[PDB]
């Protein structure tokens, strides 16, 4: 799989979902979301974020993605300031690597797309 040679190589790509991880339990915020839930599902949760911010879609169909999500957004009152904090979080892993800052600008802006979150937040 030369792809990950984009990376600079695999070692790096796990670096990455072990400490960004390690982040998400780290944040109180969301941390309630993650205190009972099988660490199985969330290394492809953590994994497919990831991913998403990398090469993310304008737009996506799949009605029972916005079921799931929204029902957060009622029930635990998930909110934009929620998406912010993983979304900032992902930032600060990238300059530990020390990726050029015009990079970072740019690996946003493919989730930054508000077209995203709309179908994340649901509002
Ligand atoms: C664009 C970002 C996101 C993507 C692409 C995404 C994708 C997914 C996918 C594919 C699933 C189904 C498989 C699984 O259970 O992981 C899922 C489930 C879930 N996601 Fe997300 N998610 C995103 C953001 C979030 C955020 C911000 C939260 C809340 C902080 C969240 C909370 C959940 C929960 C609680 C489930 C489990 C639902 C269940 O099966 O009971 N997700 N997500």
């Amino acid at each position: 799989s030369t792809l990950y040679e984009k990376l600079g190589g695999t070692t790096a790509v796990d670096l990455a979902v072990d400490k960004f991880y390690e982040r998400v339990l780290q944040d109180d915020r969301i941390k309630h979301f993650f205190a009972d839930v099988d660490m199985a599902k969330q290394r492809a949760h953590q994994k497919a974020f990831l991913t998403y911010a990398f090469g993310g879609t304008d737009k996506y169909d799949g009605r029972y993605m916005r079921e799931a999500h929204k029902e957060l957004v009622e029930n635990h009152g998930l909110n934009g300031e929620h998406f912010d904090a993983v979304a900032e979080d992902l930032l600060a892993t990238l300059k530990e690597m020390g990726v050029p800052e015009d990079l970072i600008a740019e690996v946003a802006a493919v989730a930054g797309a508000p077209a995203h979150k709309r179908d994340v937040l649901n509002q």
